[PDB]
């Protein structure tokens, strides 16, 4: 517990195996060698889900349950609800003056999302400027380390420009955050697509039953050219093997499996059955804690209402110095 | 009282004659005909003066003084400093999700302001966005009536739109403001321009001495082509007449000079000379009123502090409604 690390998830659905490999595991590690803060960004979730406020509301508790199921320690990690800390909002609006529409339009990651969203020009304002609300999140909690995939680096980098701009314009009161680069490639979807998502229908939820997990794995895309066991099959592009690199404890088995697959005679059945055993080893403990916490709804609530209290006070402090630094009337 | 009315100014310096005929005297009277709220657009002032925060701070107290001297009674008008009401920023954020960047792009007023400031695509985000920030101002204070210069109609119309869309998506807890058109269009500058502003240097502040006000009138643009008294002059384009037209109480008297001046026996001096006093007359009391308060500064601060408290009170009530209407987690 030395540098303050900030991370988060916009509450839009249940977390899945892609988040586990992509961020959860790394976060379970950080809670022990840093002060970890996780933001359930329901406000940000609203920049595009403003038409589904029920969906966002319901998932704040569900993801929380997921963080816990994943192994995030209530006594270690500060879980906070973005909605319950208006200080952030207050900061984003001040941050908006420190950034140009031109530079906000150039963010490649948001540009890409607007692209995949098919918005066109009809981009909802809140979404267009979310990178700054994120910057507000970072500075307000006074985080100095932020786990980031190269896809969020422009978000982080903008944050750096903002704090830099704020300190120089007013007073050097905000900490410049630093990135904690990558988590190695992103987990692909069951049918082999680049992205794993509930939406795409190709995900395995952390809460999926061991039976379900078995089934989903059984129907996984493999190698179009591999038609029968005897045949030789390709590993590259074959998610069954990508999953194995991200969760199989012993690469010796993995590498061995890979061999015999390119050779021939190693059908997808024998490989998949082995993924199932590795996934169940990774997921089982997570299933148990999830079910446990289901019996103790109050415990999940305590997890967030208290993280929030803490988060609220921290952000409250920062705005304090921000208000003073900006020379706001009465400060 | 009866309806809630919201009016305000961007604290960037002393108020001038334009504000007077622009609204000041208007609210003076609507001050007992309704619940009048006057917002010192502290924050909106930064989307333009984000590099000169000192300038703003200093002028909050200076404009408030201006307000009192202009006739506003502490017992009937709630003066509110925007920055001390963080609830407004909160609501601004939520509102951003209700409009598209392409819609903000076609606001005729902001576009004109933008072109004047030579920002180009390099428009600060906060500025490009101030229209909704104001809509938030309106909705948070529950204002049902909002005086508006011809020029601020687009903004007014945007507020209703956003309020409308908010009520449908979430719940009908916000009131659509209705406009109060004025007669006297944007008082022109001494320059002969369309705008009077300290920025353009063509203004007669409410604090200027009898000597100055007179000096300002004498250098007031009039009519080229009209070189010597004798000659026939024309009222179109002449600031002095459009000045009398807004500060002179005897219209028969006005339409009089309008005759002679088209003939040729009414020296611009004579016109000016008159008008100068018609201004000293409308300004006489204001001057005496300012001295009093200038000697009881404690009172000005009181006006601001008590009002701001009351106002936050109101904002807090609306946000709570808003927060539950949006089904934000926990409400
Ligand atoms: N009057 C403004 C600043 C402003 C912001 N919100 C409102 C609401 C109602 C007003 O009457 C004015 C304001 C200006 O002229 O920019």
């Amino acid at each position: 517990a030395r540098p303050r690390v900030l991370t988060g998830d916009r509450p839009t659905g249940a977390l899945h195996l892609g988040h586990l490999a992509g961020s959860l595991q790394n976060r379970v590690r950080l809670q022990d060698e840093a002060e970890l803060f996780v933001l359930l960004a329901d406000v940000q979730a609203l920049t595009d889900h403003f038409d589904r406020p029920e969906q966002v509301r319901e998932n704040v508790l569900a993801v929380a349950l997921d963080y816990l199921a994943a192994g995030l320690d209530p006594q270690k990690t500060t879980c906070v609800v973005q909605s319950a800390v208006p200080e952030l909002a207050e900061l984003t609006v001040y941050f908006l003056n420190l950034v140009t529409v031109s530079h906000l339009r150039q963010n490649p990651t948001v540009k890409a999302e607007i692209a995949q969203k098919g918005y066109g020009e009809r981009v909802p304002a809140g979404f267009f400027v979310y990178p700054v609300s994120q910057a507000a999140d970072i500075a307000a909690f006074g985080a100095t380390l932020v786990p980031v995939g190269d896809d969020q680096l422009p978000m982080l980098e903008q944050t750096r420009e903002i704090v830099r701009r704020f300190n120089a314009l007013y007073a050097p009161v905000l900490a410049e955050p630093q990135a904690q680069l990558s988590r190695v490639p992103r987990l692909p979807g069951l049918d082999g697509q680049a992205k794993m998502s509930k939406s795409l229908g190709n995900a395995i939820a952390l809460g999926d039953s061991a039976d379900e997990v078995a089934r989903k794995v059984m129907g996984m895309y493999t190698d179009p050219g591999h038609l029968r066991a005897s045949d030789p099959g390709r590993v590259e592009g074959n998610p069954v093997f990508t999953f194995l690199d991200a969760f199989d404890p012993d690469p010796a088995r993995v590498q061995a499996l890979k061999d015999q697959y390119r050779a021939g005679g190693l059908g997808d059945v024998k490989v998949k059955k082995h993924l199932i055993d590795v996934l169940n080893g990774v997921l089982a403990p997570i299933r148990t804690r999830r079910a446990e916490y289901e019996r103790d709804p109050d415990a999940v609530l305590r997890f967030v209402t208290e993280g929030t209290a803490r988060g609220r006070e921290v952000a409250a402090q920062t705005l304090g110095q921000v208000r003073r630094a900006m020379r706001l009337f009465g400060h």
